[PDB]
């Protein structure tokens, strides 16, 4: 299918990512550059964040989600459904809002794109709301993630897709703070694209710190499979 090909051609090996995100929380502003490599092969992406502003005002986990769905593993039997990698190389916006449940929200618009042969991630976030000594603000969020599945549906009068689901993170008291995460992707380019069936993404992505690293960073590493159409 020379639809699903050019996609092929495009992530075929290990293809490298630049990531960058300009921040305004509650009026603290912040900046991040991301840098690592993906190989959609594996579904496998690894990447390295840093605060370039100096200290970051928010947890590092609250900002995963936010920092690729294109290096999606999509087994064979599920390749006429990878709308992401068919909207490459003009790319797709991707938009959210994220309410953190008894606290503030995160607005976020991203557009995901080839800048020559680097996949690069642009995003603009606003958070407003929040509760200056709550969880986020207040840091009170543990430094770790959990495994979840992420539905994606077709957004059929907007050429598109919409995608719903809810990420708990771990509270330093052993809570969980929820994060409800509302999406949306738009190609960017005039030309076709494929447009799902109902299916899920599966996501595991493990935090880490470089040892040699001083700056205000994250190590994020990430595997994710389509899945859900058997």
């Amino acid at each position: 299918d020379p639809m699903v090909s050019k996609g092929e051609e495009l992530f075929t090996g290990v293809v490298p990512i630049l990531v960058e995100l300009d921040g305004d929380v509650n009026g603290h502003k912040f900046s991040v550059s991301g840098e690592g490599e993906g190989d959609a092969t594996y579904g496998k992406l690894t990447l390295k964040f840093i605060c370039t502003t100096g200290k970051l005002p928010v947890p590092w986990p609250t900002l995963v989600t936010t920092f690729l769905m294109c290096f999606a593993r999509y087994p064979d039997h599920m390749k006429q459904h990878d709308f992401f990698k068919s909207a490459m190389p003009e790319g797709y916006v991707q938009e959210r809002t994220i309410f953190f449940k008894d606290d503030g929200n995160y607005k976020t618009r991203a557009e995901v794109k080839f800048e020559g042969d680097t996949l690069v991630n642009r995003i603009e976030l606003k958070g407003i709301d929040f509760k200056e000594d709550g969880n986020i603000l207040g840091h009170k969020l543990e430094y770790n993630y959990n495994s979840h599945n992420v539905y994606i549906m077709a957004d059929k009068q907007k050429n598109g897709i919409k995608v719903n689901f809810k990420i708990r993170h771990n509270i330093e008291d052993g809570s969980v703070q929820l994060a409800d995460h509302y999406q949306q992707n738009t190609p960017i380019g005039d030309g076709p694209v494929l447009l799902p069936d109902n299916h899920y993404l599966s996501y595991q992505s493990a935090l880490s710190k470089d040892p040699n690293e001083k700056r205000d960073h994250m190590v994020l590493l990430e595997f994710v499979t389509a899945a859900g159409i058997t």
